[PDB]
């Protein structure tokens, strides 16, 4: 076939029921994740090729960057709760990987403040049990799929994207192959 298990995707021997339709995992410490966001715009290009009525989910993971990694998972929960993902994603990536000005929870907080979220609002969310359960959700979704590497994308809790098996000579061609694979898998 043109799309083959073990080529553009792998199949979970242990499928996950009730999973989000398109589920992406990343870390702000993850160098390919940086590229996926700023250079390739993977999520947005996948979105453009999916029907509508398909929900897309993106979760942060703990297994990179130790204590700061977990702070970032909680901050990402704050971003989801407040709906400000599109305002903090780029400065969090750049603060961790480019300027390396993110070294503490307070530095993460600074990114949100500079993006216009108010102190009161950030701190209230940070300490809320809505954000606690949102952290729990990120952890459980990753746990369900044996996750030891990012970036990762899972379609309907049964297929995992395999970008290693796509041409990388041309960044644009890579992105479309990836997005077209997600679409194929979603129609499966």
């Amino acid at each position: 076939a043109q799309y083959e298990d073990g080529k553009q995707y792998t199949t979970l021997e242990k499928p996950v029921a009730g999973a989000p339709q398109v589920l992406e995992f990343f870390s702000f410490f993850c160098p390919h994740c940086y590229q996926f966001e700023e250079v390739l715009h993977i999520s947005d290009n996948v979105k453009k090729k999916l029907p509508e009525g398909v929900k897309m989910t993106k979760y942060h993971v703990n297994f990179m960057g130790g204590d700061l990694g977990k702070d970032l998972t909680q901050a990402w929960a704050v971003a989801m709760a407040l709906g400000v993902e599109d305002k903090v994603t780029v400065p969090l990536f750049e603060g961790v990987q480019k300027t390396q000005t993110i070294r503490s929870a307070s530095d993460i907080r600074d990114v949100f403040i500079n993006a216009g979220i108010k102190g009161e609002e950030y701190d209230a969310a940070w300490n809320s049990f809505v954000v606690k359960s949102l952290v729990a959700q990120q952890e459980k979704a990753a746990a369900d799929v044996q996750l030891r590497g990012v970036p990762a994308m899972f379609v309907n809790g049964k297929y995992q994207l395999n970008p290693q098996g796509m041409d990388t000579s041309n960044m644009d061609v890579f992105v479309q192959q990836y997005a077209d694979t997600v679409k194929y898998l979603s129609e499966k």
